[PDB]
C-alpha cells in the first residue's frame, strides 16, 4: 500500500517546501490571492489546501477541502492528484479500503498509451499542476517552480498555461535579485498576456516591470486593463497601488489599499 502511495504525483510526494515559520499564515496567504478564476486552478487551489490542513493536524478539514476539489470537476489526466491526494489522506485515516479505491482510479487512468509506471504518468497537465502547487508555497519552491514550466514550454512554446507559470515564476525569482538592464527582461511576461488576455494579474506584474525600465506610460494603460476587469477581486488592487504610488499618483494608490482591505 505505502508502496503504490509512494509511487503516485501529488502534494504528498511533492516534497513541498513550508517552513515552521511559514505555517501559521499559509492557508490564508493562499486564499488572499487567486491568480486565476478557471475551475482547474481553483480545484488545485482546494488540493494544495487539503495537503496544508493535514500539516496543520486537521484532517477532518483536509478531507473536506478534498471533497471539494472532487464535487468541482463533476461538474480527464487532471483527476489524479485529486485522487492520489485522497489516497493518501484515506491512509492516514485509517480507511484503506477507501484509500484503495483511489489508488485503483489513478491505476485506472495511467493504464498507458506506454505510460511505464503504474500509478503516475508523465504528461504536460501534472507538470504544470506541480508547479502551480510549488508557486504558491513560498520562495524556497520558485526555482522548482519554474523548472517545472520550463519543462512544459520546451515542448509546448505556446502553452498558456505554462507560459503564465514560468513568467510568475521568473517576476518573483526576479524579486530576490539586487536590483540593476537584462535583455528581453520583458518577453516572458509578454508571451503570458497575449496567451491569456483574460488575466489581470500578469497584466500588473508586466505594468510594473515596465514602469521599472521607464516604460511607465506603457505600463499604466495595462493597470488600467486589469482594473476594468478586475470583478476578480484582490491582491491585484495591491500590485496596482504599488504602481501608482511610484508614478506619484497618491490618491489612486490609497483608493486601491483601502480596497485592498
Amino acid at each position: 500500500v505505502k508502496d503504490s502511495l509512494e509511487q503516485l504525483r501529488c502534494h504528498f510526494t511533492w516534497e513541498l517546501s513550508i517552513d515552521d515559520d511559514e505555517m501559521p499564515d499559509l492557508e490564508n496567504r493562499v486564499l488572499d490571492q487567486i491568480e486565476f478564476l478557471d475551475t482547474k486552478y481553483s480545484v488545485g487551489i482546494h488540493n494544495l489546501l487539503a495537503y496544508v490542513k493535514h500539516l496543520k493536524g486537521q484532517n477532518e478539514e483536509a478531507l473536506k477541502s478534498l471533497k471539494e476539489a472532487e464535487n468541482l470537476m463533476q461538474e480527464n489526466v487532471r483527476s489524479l492528484v485529486t485522487w492520489g491526494n485522497f489516497a493518501w489522506m484515506y491512509y492516514h485515516m485509517g480507511r484503506l479500503a477507501e484509500a484503495q479505491t483511489y489508488l485503483d482510479k489513478v491505476e485506472n487512468i495511467c493504464k498507458k498509451l506506454s505510460n511505464p509506471f503504474r500509478y503516475r504518468m508523465e504528461c504536460p497537465e501534472i507538470d504544470c499542476e506541480e508547479g502551480w502547487a510549488l508557486l504558491k508555497c513560498g520562495g524556497k519552491n520558485y526555482e522548482r517552480a519554474k523548472a517545472c514550466f520550463e519543462k512544459v514550454l520546451e515542448v509546448d512554446p505556446e502553452n498558456p498555461e505554462s507560459s503564465a507559470g514560468y513568467a510568475i515564476s521568473a517576476y518573483r525569482l526576479d524579486g530576490f535579485k539586487l536590483a540593476t538592464h537584462k535583455p528581453f527582461s520583458l518577453l516572458p511576461l509578454r508571451q503570458a498576456v497575449r496567451l491569456n488576455p483574460d488575466n489581470g494579474y500578469i497584466k500588473v506584474l508586466l505594468a510594473l516591470k515596465l514602469q521599472d525600465e521607464g516604460q511607465e506610460a506603457e505600463g499604466e494603460k495595462y493597470i488600467e486593463e486589469a482594473l476594468a476587469n478586475m470583478s476578480s477581486q484582490t491582491y491585484v488592487f495591491r500590485y496596482a497601488a504599488k504602481f501608482y504610488r511610484r508614478k506619484g499618483s497618491v490618491d489612486k494608490a490609497l483608493e486601491l489599499l483601502k480596497k485592498a482591505l
